Parts: structure tokens; sequence; C-alpha cells
């Protein structure tokens, strides 16, 4: 597990082209928060 998704910390860089935090990290993200 891991706490960014339930505030995105790791996954801000981009914003207005959000699908361009690449789907490495939201899948990470999402992976990290099946805890």
């Amino acid at each position: 597990c891991t706490r960014p998704n339930n505030n995105t910390r790791k996954s801000i860089h981009i914003g207005p082209g959000r699908a361009f935090y690449t789907t490495g990290e939201i899948i990470g993200d999402i992976r990290q928060a099946h805890c």
C-alpha cells in the first residue's frame, strides 16, 4: 500500500492535460490504494 491517491501526491506535475500524468503513475497510485 501507499497514501498518494487519496490526495494524489505522486501525480501533480502536469494538470491541464491531466492524462499526461502517465499510465504507470495513475495505475501505480491506484495499486498503492488497494489497502
